[PDB]
């Protein structure tokens, strides 16, 4: 697929539609998430597209290369590290990311995996603690969805 | 990619969890669906893992070989044609299917696509009207979910 889509849903007020498009050796991510508290929220691709137990069953951050948690710009990051999405006072976050590590095909494709938007911001592996270089301290999983093939 | 899972959700009471496992050269599908009316219900893999408009956006049945709709045992069928699941009087349908066309990797992969359970029985393409050759007259989509990679 050169195109993918993900519908984020959770137990609370957070929902959103995320679009993915392959361009060169990058994936352009677009869309929006509504119902968010003003400010930043971690935005990551988790390993499994398993929603049997809410967003918890999605597992760890997609990390096929076995590296530590970082920000999208860092060389030392998990493939699923897409940084933070920023919500305005109205609680809407317009997503716009161009990532060079995630892919929509091949060994480490993200199709069939889970997109997760977190409760708190992602400190990009710079919080100092140990929960910083594993998840970036983004908190619980507000909404999530399995990444699917799009027309 | 040897295991996959799908959580079926809809506007109504129908829900269920479907499991997929690559065993040998085939794919074993198991699980259960609840909240169904007693009797048969179409059970298919639709082309897109797009839930932006409910089960509607999933598109037509997955059909990479460009064939007409049929039953799972027919030569002429869509790759996504898994026939009917049968609900007992308590509204529970136990899924136990092994299928020769679907796969969890490559050209026939259903990872990232949508599993749908229909309101009415699939006539296995033998209804005699044009609709039979497309959807088996299975009708509306009661519940669906994107097929994701499982641990
Ligand atoms: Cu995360
Ligand atoms: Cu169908
Ligand atoms: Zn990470
Ligand atoms: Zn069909």
């Amino acid at each position: 697929a050169t195109k993918a889509v993900c519908v984020l849903k959770g137990d609370g007020p957070v929902q959103g539609t995320i679009h993915f498009e392959a361009k060169g050796d990058t994936v352009v991510v677009t869309g929006s998430i509504t119902g968010l508290t003003e400010g930043d929220h971690g935005f990551h691709v988790h390993q499994f597209g398993d929603n049997t137990q809410g967003c918890t069953s999605a597992g760890p951050h997609f990390n096929p290369l076995s590296k530590k948690h970082g920000g999208p710009k860092d060389e030392e990051r998990h493939v699923g590290d897409l940084g933070n999405v920023t919500a305005d006072k109205n609680g809407v976050a317009i997503v716009d990311i161009v990532d060079p590590l995630i892919s929509l095909s091949g060994e480490y494709s993200i199709i069939g995996r889970t997109m997760v938007v977190h409760e708190k911001p992602d400190d990009l592996g710079r919080g100092g603690n140990e929960e910083s270089t594993k998840t970036g301290n983004a908190g619980s999983r507000l909404a999530c969805g399995v990444i699917g093939i799009a027309k």
